[PDB]
């Protein structure tokens, strides 16, 4: 629930998890955030797709 919460509300899957955290967001297929972030799929998605997009440039920072 201390994830589902930050979730369903301001969870940082860009650049405030973590190694397997981002990892594991980035397997929260837009079927099981829609749950855990109960909003619009555009908008839980864009929540998502910008959580990705620190992925690879925090990444890339290296």
């Amino acid at each position: 629930s201390h994830i589902l919460t930050a979730l369903r509300e301001k969870q940082a899957p860009e650049l405030s998890l973590s190694s397997q955290d981002l990892e594991l967001v980035t397997k929260e297929d837009p079927k099981a955030l829609a749950v855990a972030l109960n909003w619009d799929i555009k908008k839980t998605e864009t929540v998502q797709e910008a959580c990705e997009r620190e992925l690879a440039l925090r990444l890339q920072q290296t």
